[PDB]
């Protein structure tokens, strides 16, 4: 912009005075969170108050997510080295590639996807929760790299990252979600975040669950379950907050958002078939993977308050996989 | 133009269904997810912690993660007798000071640190800002943990109303918030370094003063956990500022230094107005601003600029310096 580069950007705004008052109820009601200031210059900004909880769910979720803090350095991943070497070359290659594509999704959520939920959050405590969630998504992304450092050669890691950048369908998947985070409708942002946490990684999580059901990669499975323990809350909470915003919307917007949700799901589902169907086509468990995808698609919808899309017939995950989930 | 039920990505050309092992040019043109909004159609790259670009990033990530803490592990309730031994003025001033600090850390956690991600120099630095913002939410939360342990509902209510109703506090926070909107990423970094290395220290003076007097000893421990974080936060902001600065033109370097001194001078005068009024009934008034100017020099040093204040102007009392450690 044309402001002299040595000037403060606040010089464009009328300064606050020199008064000091105990804000009355109207002044407090008009105050805003810091993240809302960008489009409300001149409004008064209010610090977070953890002794004034607006939605008790926020305090419960904060406390649960923080109690569940973990680091990949505490999982003995090197005890999986013999199991990893007992796999085939195709199994190893498929695992590093699948995990690199999961890294891409968690990298995106950590550095923009979850963070863009803050500005239009319903409560200030929810804003703080998103900072914890985004950090833990950086932990998730970092943790796949911890697996690679323990198990893979430099050449294997390098080729998997080149595979991910060069996979057109992977790129379509991630950028489909990234574009919705640019919407000015915060509920479109919430729907995408819910899809990311409750659906988009699960065709990938199927693979380490499969190995664990066959007695392989057991310590890696523990770490995957730590990731899953976070993401189940992340997707529940995103969908919960979507519904808190939805119930204040007009009937017009409610219909738009319902149709938008089904369009996004359909598109992301088709892309999963193309993406993971190609990755898994040389494996017996190919069809079970998409039972598992549709099963988690139903949870994503349920987290948003919408009815299930797929029938029991279409979501029958083998008992061995479900047992590996715990 | 898009119907509201349609996907925003439908406005862009789709990627195909090709799958290739990216060559060097394709990898070099790939970008981080936070840059995608400025480069639709570009390929997005997952973070690779086995391909560190700046070794300093890995050291800072590991140090900050190892320093994780929660206010619930500090026995703040052992300060209740000490708190009750204070005067009315001391208790009121503490809740107001800490509510003002809450406002700055709330701002950094929820926008201030996060707006550094999109123009970060490395993907690992982007991950670090997510840790730093979370810990800044911890800092802000911890002041409320103090209030929950020590204060009445009425005290808490009045302190938050005081903060919203304090014009000078509002000017201080909004001055910083406006720079986070700057189109120049290095201005965002200068502001972040000021916040972590300067803006809270007139406030941190008070618990350090109490500890130097033998009071509020467990609260002081928590404050030192906060300081242990902010020292790295401000060092890291300033380090990354300097890495970005060495790629800028000579005229931009000159303007950025002038802007820095303009920001600092504006924030200093506001501190005198804000904390001078808060500490008016206390005799340690002069020592507070020796401590402010002392930390201002560190903020400038973190940015790679010379000290502004003389040895005479930064002569912190040795009781306060001892309470830092």
């Amino acid at each position: 912009t044309a402001l002299d580069p040595t000037e403060l950007r606040s010089s464009l705004d009328k300064p606050f005075g020199t008064n000091r008052v105990i804000a009355d109820d109207a002044m407090m009601a008009d105050s805003i969170t810091p993240a809302q200031y960008r489009y409300h210059h001149g409004s008064r900004v209010r610090p977070v108050n953890w002794n004034n909880i607006v939605d008790d769910k926020d305090l419960d979720v904060w406390n649960r997510l923080i109690a569940n803090f973990w680091l990949p350095e505490k999982v003995p991943l090197s005890n999986d080295i013999p199991s990893w070497r007992s796999l085939t070359d195709l199994e190893r290659k498929t695992t590093t590639r699948v995990f690199t594509g999961l890294t891409l999704l968690d990298t995106s959520q950590a550095t923009i996807g979850e963070l863009c939920q803050i500005e239009h959050a319903r409560t200030e405590h929810e804003q703080a929760i998103y900072t914890n969630i985004a950090f833990m998504q950086s932990i998730h992304a970092r943790s796949y790299s911890s697996i690679f450092s323990t198990l893979c050669s430099s050449e294997e890691i390098d080729e998997a990252y080149r595979w991910a950048v060069g996979n057109d369908v992977l790129q379509q998947r991630v950028t489909t979600v990234l574009c919705e985070y640019e919407s000015e409708d915060p509920l479109k942002r919430k729907i995408a975040a819910t899809m990311l946490s409750s659906l988009l990684l699960y065709a990938g999580f199927y693979l380490p669950l499969y190995f664990a059901s066959r007695g392989k990669m057991m310590n890696t499975a523990d770490m995957i379950r730590l990731i899953l323990r976070d993401k189940a809350i992340h997707g529940y909470y995103s969908g919960y907050k979507f519904q808190r915003g939805l119930e204040l919307r007009s009937e017009n917007d409610k219909k738009n958002l319902e149709k938008f949700t089904m369009n996004l799901l359909d598109t992301l589902y088709d892309l999963e078939v193309e993406y993971s169907g190609q990755i898994y086509e040389g494996f017996d468990f190919h069809d079970d993977v998409f039972d598992f995808v549709r099963y988690n698609a139903n949870k994503a919808l349920m987290n948003l308050g919408y009815p299930a899309k797929y029938s029991e017939e279409e979501t029958h995950v083998s008992p061995e996989i479900l047992a590996a989930l715990s």
